[PDB]
């Protein structure tokens, strides 16, 4: 799978948003044009909303 790389740490903060930590793996199930990807953790298994901006292509 094509997946992108966390560059920080995030803590989720909203019912639909996604907490990960610098360097795991997230694989982009929606991309949007905006501030906002949702994002299935590799490491954790879970699916939510992260921030575009904290995370970079493999």
């Amino acid at each position: 799978v094509t997946t992108f790389v966390a560059l920080y740490d995030y803590e989720s903060r909203t019912e639909t948003d996604l907490s990960f930590k610098k360097g795991e793996r997230l694989q982009i199930v929606g991309y949007n044009h905006g501030d906002w990807w949702l994002a299935h953790s590799l490491t954790t298994g879970q699916t939510g909303y992260i921030p575009s901006n904290y995370v970079a292509p493999s």
